[PDB]
This record gives structure tokens, C-alpha cells and sequence, in this order.
């Protein structure tokens, strides 16, 4: 049995977060990240785990495996595979960006955790929006928090079967 989940961050407007570019502040999403993911497997594109900040990468306490079609791309601490397929060894595994990935990995996934930020952030050019989710997730609706940034933010955690 190998189950996928996705986990990302998005602005109300749908614009996600994709790897070290994270537009809000917001601490208790990091805290939140690591409690999902800490003990399994992480898949994450080449453009997430090049955007990532030298200090987190690889990510601490995680098996990283990174999704690249270039044939001659490597990576130190992380396991690069050419198929979304080949990443799903694991019992749980975990989709962390960017965009492309989350596509591939959305008709395997069963799991969605979403932290929505209360932040205006339009749409632009060469932003990436969140997965659609259609009537097959099931989903429990987080009550809006104070971040200690000053901004508002709350949880989804959806499910299918
Ligand atoms: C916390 C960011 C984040 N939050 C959620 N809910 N989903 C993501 N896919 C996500 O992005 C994960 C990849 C980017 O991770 C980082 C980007 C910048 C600084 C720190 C981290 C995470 C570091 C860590 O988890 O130890």
C-alpha cells in the first residue's frame, strides 16, 4: 500500500508557495510542515529543491527524493528518480512542489494538507495556483488563527478513499 498526500501553502487568491519562495510570514506553517512529513518520505521537483535555502537542503529528518527528467542532474543528500512512479517506494509519502509535480502526483494522492494564508496576492505571470480539489475530497475546515506574524491563516486537511 503506497499512500501519497500533498501538502502546500497558498494565499487566499490560490498563488502557493513553491520551495523557498514563500511571500508571507508565517512560522507556525514550518511547525505544521515538519509535524505532517517529519518521519516519511518527501518528493519534491528540481525547481523546489533548487529554490530551497542552502540550510534546508536536504530537509532534516526526511528521506528527500527529487523529481528530474534531466538524465544528469544530482543532488547531495537526496535521491534522484525519473519517475513519480519510482519515488512511491515508501508506505507514506508526501508531494511538497512545485506545480508540475503536484499534477503528476494529484490522481495517486489521498491525502491533501493545506494551510491557507490570509494575504492578498493576485495572481501574476509565472505564478503557480494550488491543486483544484473536486467533490472526491473529503475536507474538515480549520477555524481562522492569528499567526504571531499578524496574519490570519487556517488548516485544511482533506481526505479521499
Ligand atoms: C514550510 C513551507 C511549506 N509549508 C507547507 N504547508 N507546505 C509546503 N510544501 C511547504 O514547503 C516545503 C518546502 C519549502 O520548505 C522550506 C522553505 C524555506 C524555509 C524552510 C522550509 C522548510 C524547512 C523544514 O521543513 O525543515
Amino acid at each position: 500500500h503506497m499512500m501519497v498526500g500533498l501538502i502546500w501553502a497558498q494565499a487566499t487568491s490560490g498563488v502557493i508557495g513553491r520551495g523557498g519562495d514563500i511571500p508571507w510570514r508565517l512560522p507556525e506553517d514550518q511547525a505544521h510542515f515538519r509535524e505532517i512529513t517529519m518521519g516519511h518520505t518527501i518528493v519534491m521537483g528540481r525547481r523546489t529543491w533548487d529554490s530551497l535555502p542552502a540550510k534546508v537542503r536536504p530537509l532534516p529528518g526526511r528521506r528527500n527524493v527529487v523529481l528530474s527528467r534531466q538524465a544528469d542532474f544530482m543532488a547531495s543528500g537526496a535521491e534522484v528518480v525519473g519517475s513519480l512512479e519510482e519515488a512511491l517506494t515508501s508506505p507514506e509519502t508526501w508531494v511538497i512542489g512545485g506545480g508540475q509535480v503536484y499534477a503528476l502526483a494529484l490522481p495517486y494522492a489521498t491525502r491533501c494538507e493545506v494551510t491557507e494564508v490570509d494575504i492578498g496576492l493576485p495572481r501574476e505571470a509565472g505564478d503557480a495556483l494550488a491543486p483544484v480539489l473536486d467533490e472526491t475530497w473529503r475536507g474538515e475546515t480549520g477555524e481562522w488563527r492569528f499567526s504571531r506574524s499578524g496574519l490570519r491563516y487556517r488548516l485544511y486537511s482533506y481526505h479521499r478513499s
